[PDB]
């Protein structure tokens, strides 16, 4: 027998629904949500770090005009001085006077420690759920996982589980993002083969150990003033650094909904945003003849105490007439008001308490006991703890959000104003006779 | 809870109040004043005999 419902995102805040069969007893069925992981399909487009800028030695020739290939390596930077005369120790290294040339080198490479400092360039599409649920049909506990599209039963001894798509997934992933040691930024870094100087993804790669290394730095060789064998050069400082000056905070600390970034793999685990459609196929196994049941002949509420809050506060008496000995559920048919208790141990002619949670100021909700249904009115009181440490189990639905003595107020001056104009216009109407 | 309330100063003479809760029984009360003293803050001028 399929049920089709609709189960708010939140981890915890168990949901408590009923089941009925034409023929069978009306059974307890619970949702609930344990986990659930936002997991993107991301694709990486480089890596990047601090470079080395590994200068290599002068190639100096003494009095013979030489040039330099354009080498393929990364942010190659090559440039041939005259008249140099160098000196390293052991006195001149060219025997040729005024006309020797110098050759300086210079290129970037990822620095030794690139393996733990990296960022890593991501672009984010499109997300997907995997949601765990907690089903505690016929006190019977059932452990499940499943993705959230519609199409993908879930994997259960004897339970069979469809979640339908999400009403709106907010994607808390930017379409680019940079992932720094478990750490993930919204940051729009530069396309690959787009490199700018003193800024974040100036040196790139397709892998850390990719020979294909490619850079921007802004490098430039200078002239050695000084009649010695040293390269002088300046360049750009690394925009890693940069960009770890000014990173801001990463997505773990701003994100939306308040759910955990993690990586390996990227993704978004317990997020509270909308509700999941759920249909379940709850196996006959389960329901039970409406004979065996006990049946309730008549039963009474009455609600002591109701303080309206997100913690399960008020509790409800209710008087039963049953026939036999059994056990049998409870329900609260009301979008407001979510019970406690899931069943209940009926002998016969007796008492009962329950345990529910409200949003509203006014009670006025339908109970149902192990099949049948009896609504019940009472006020509820503000509670005095303004903080509370636990999420409400309850959303207001702004037409109960309004109390019944306002109620009361309102439509009784709306009434009074809509009476007066209608007897002004029969006035009217006999003036007009007259 | 915080129950904030009024009692007379008569010694002995218990006093009794209800502590009713949203979420618990009410709670009796009783609040005894079994000694007061009202000290002054004294100085000496002098002495004398
Ligand atoms: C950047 O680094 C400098 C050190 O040069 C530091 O004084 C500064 O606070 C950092 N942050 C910003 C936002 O400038
Ligand atoms: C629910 O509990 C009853 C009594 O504890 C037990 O007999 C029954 O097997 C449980 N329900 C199911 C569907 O197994």
């Amino acid at each position: 027998f399929e049920h089709a419902t609709t189960v708010p995102n939140v981890p915890g805040i168990p949901y408590k629904a009923l089941v009925e069969r034409a023929g069978y007893a009306p059974l307890n069925l619970e949702i609930t949500v344990v986990s659930s992981e936002l997991t993107p399909s991301t694709n990486k487009e480089y890596v990047t770090c601090k470079f080395h800028t590994v200068v290599p030695s002068p190639q100096v020739k003494c009095c013979g005009s030489l040039e330099c290939k354009a080498s393929s390596k990364a942010d190659y930077t090559c440039r041939v001085f005259g008249g140099v005369y160098p000196f390293m120790w052991g006195g001149a290294q060219c025997f040729c006077d005024s006309e020797n040339t110098q050759l300086s080198e210079a290129y970037v490479e990822f620095a030794p420690d690139c393996t733990i400092d990296h960022a890593v360039a991501l672009k984010v599409h499109t997300a997907a759920l995997k949601v765990g649920l907690r089903i505690v049909y016929g006190n019977t506990t059932a452990r499940l996982d499943t993705f959230v599209n519609g199409v993908t039963p879930g994997s259960s001894r004897d339970l069979k589980v469809i979640a339908g798509p999400i009403s709106a997934a907010f994607s808390p992933f930017d379409h680019k993002v940079v992932i720094r040691k478990g750490l993930v930024y919204n940051y729009d870094f530069p396309e690959y083969g787009a490199m700018n100087p003193g800024a974040f993804g100036d040196i790139q790669a397709s892998s850390l150990d990719a020979t294909d290394i490619v850079a921007r730095t802004d490098i430039r060789l200078l002239k050695p003033s000084v009649k010695n064998i040293h390269v002088p050069y300046t360049q750009a400082v690394s925009g890693y650094e940069m960009w770890k000056n000014n990173s801001g905070r990463p997505l773990q600390e701003t994100a939306p909904f308040g759910c955990k970034i993690e990586v390996e793999p990227l993704r978004a685990t317990n997020c509270a945003y909308g509700h999941i459609p759920i249909s379940i196929d709850i196996p006959d196994a389960a329901f039970v003849r409406s004979s065996e049941s006990p049946t309730i002949l008549e039963v009474s509420c009455t609600v002591a105490d109701c303080i309206y809050s997100a913690d399960f506060g008020g509790s409800l008496t209710l008087q039963y007439k049953a026939n036999r000995e059994g056990h049998c559920p409870v329900h609260s048919h009301s979008t407001t008001a979510v019970l406690k208790e899931a069943t209940t141990h009926v002998t016969a002619t007796g008492s009962i308490t329950l345990h529910f949670s409200t949003s509203s100021p006014q009670a006025n909700f339908i109970v149902s006991l192990c099949g049948k249904k009896t609504t019940c009115n009472a006020e509820c009181k503000p509670p005095a703890d303004h903080i509370i440490g636990e999420p409400h189990k309850v959303d207001q639905e702004f037409q109960a959000a309004v109390s019944k003595t306002s109620w009361n107020w309102l439509l009784a001056l709306f009434g009074g104003a809509s009476s007066l104009i209608v007897v002004g216009l029969i006035v009217l109407v006999c003036s007009s006779m007259l």
